[PDB]
């Protein structure tokens, strides 16, 4: 393949950090806790990977989806080892809320993109069903209503919006072109949403703020793209992990322009 795949979260104001990278098969880990990089526990195979994660008080839970053809198994931490999930149904894509938690997983599978829900009481086939050979996923709540904003890539990306009751076509545009990868986080309650887009070898970035969207400042080189962001305060802090080759770069963004990251494989 031209690059390694990754897929990122992160938790708290440290923050943890966790990176999962796909390579030849082999899902394995990095991880932050404020003091260097390490290699994590997780280890299991795949050839494409997606990640969600989210607290309960203090406690960390992670959820890994492992691809290696139409088969995704999904690898749980609940605090003592990865376990084997649950979840049964490929490119995939994961977002969560709240505490149950909510998980919605999107599968692009043979142009087609459909969409797999945990609501606390196991899975079933959500309503969301549209084309595209590439999925990105980010949402957000808005004291108790969820917001969910799919990034679907086929031939273009359209966005697709949940806002309570239905899917509806966002006002999201770029310029793109064919096999895109994109990724995308959201903050606070406007919301803030950033789109990266790896492009023939070049990521970008496009912006909404509540007004529009908008071309960003991040321009660096990679074939894949994942990301994650963090608040402290009201200060956003972003890492976009940028892969070509076996080689991914971290790109941080911390207030004041887009630095190099400590990030390594080692
Ligand atoms: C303490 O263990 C580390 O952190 C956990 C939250 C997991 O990411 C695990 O794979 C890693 O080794
Ligand atoms: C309690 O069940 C576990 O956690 C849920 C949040 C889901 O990830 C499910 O597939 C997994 O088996
Ligand atoms: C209530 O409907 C379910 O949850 C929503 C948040 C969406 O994920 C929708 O596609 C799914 O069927
Ligand atoms: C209000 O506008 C809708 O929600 C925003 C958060 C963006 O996702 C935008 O593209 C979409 O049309
Ligand atoms: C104000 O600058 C915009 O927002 C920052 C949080 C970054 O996403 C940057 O690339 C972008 O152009
Ligand atoms: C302070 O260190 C910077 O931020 C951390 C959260 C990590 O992303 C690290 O790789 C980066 O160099």
């Amino acid at each position: 393949m031209s690059s390694v795949q990754t897929a990122a979260t992160s938790w708290g104001t440290v923050p943890s950090i966790r990176v999962y990278t796909a390579n030849n098969g082999k899902i394995t880990e990095r991880c932050w806790d404020g003091k260097g990089w390490y290699t994590g526990a997780f280890n299991e195979p795949g050839d494409n990977v997606s990640v969600t994660s989210w607290l309960v008080g203090s406690a960390i839970h992670i959820r890994v989806y492992a691809s290696t053809g139409t088969t995704t198994t999904e690898w749980c931490w609940d605090g003592n080892g990865w376990t084997k999930g649950a979840y049964t149904s490929d490119q995939t894509a994961a977002t969560s809320w709240g505490t149950v938690p909510s998980i919605r997983v999107y599968t692009a599978n043979n142009g087609k993109i459909t969409e797999r829900c945990w609501d606390g009481k196991g899975w079933y086939t959500g309503a969301f069903n549209e084309p595209g050979d590439n999925v990105s996923v980010t949402s957000w709540l808005v004291g108790s209503a969820i917001h969910i904003r799919v990034y679907a890539s086929t031939g273009t990306t359209t966005e697709w919006c949940w806002d309570g009751n239905g899917w509806t076509k966002g006002a999201y545009t770029s310029s793109t072109v064919p096999g895109d990868q994109t990724a995308a986080t959201s903050w606070g309650t406007v919301p803030s949403i950033r789109v990266y887009t790896a492009n023939n070898g070049k990521i970008t970035e496009r912006c909404w703020d509540g007004k529009g969207w908008y071309t960003g400042a991040f321009n660096e080189p990679g074939d894949n793209v994942s990301v994650t962001s963090w608040l402290v305060g009201s200060a956003i802090h972003i890492r976009v992990y940028a892969s070509t080759g076996t080689t991914t770069t971290e790109w941080c963004w911390d207030g004041n322009g887009w630095t190099k990251g400590a990030y390594t494989a080692t």
